[PDB]
This record gives structure tokens, C-alpha cells and sequence, in this order.
């Protein structure tokens, strides 16, 4: 029943661990994690606004 949690959730603690083993990901691999925040979610009101949230966390870190 874990699957109402998306998938930003996810990249948060995979991205954590990918991005030190890659020894820091560079600007153009944080939109390989946009896209794949929501794939194609649709956009669904209220639930996107909530997935902005994660989106805050991935799109910068030390900025």
C-alpha cells in the first residue's frame, strides 16, 4: 500500500545516495530528476501542490 507516496519521495533519499556516489551531480542531471519527480502525473490539483514540495528539495541543493 506504499504506492500513494510519489515517486519525488523516492528520489529523495535514492537521489541522496546516487548523487554522493557520482560525487555530485552537475546542472544538467538535476532534469533527469524533474522528469522523473512525476513522469506524467497528470497534474492533478491539490496533489501537485504537494508534490512541489519535493520538487523544492531536487531541483537545488547548495543553492
Amino acid at each position: 500500500a506504499d504506492n500513494k507516496f510519489s515517486q519525488s519521495a523516492n528520489l529523495l533519499a535514492e537521489a541522496k545516495k546516487l548523487n554522493d556516489a557520482q560525487g555530485g551531480i552537475t546542472e544538467e542531471q538535476r532534469n533527469g530528476f524533474i522528469q522523473s519527480l512525476k513522469d506524467d502525473a497528470k497534474t492533478n490539483p491539490g496533489n501537485n501542490k504537494e508534490q512541489q514540495n519535493a520538487f523544492y528539495e531536487i531541483l537545488h541543493l547548495p543553492k
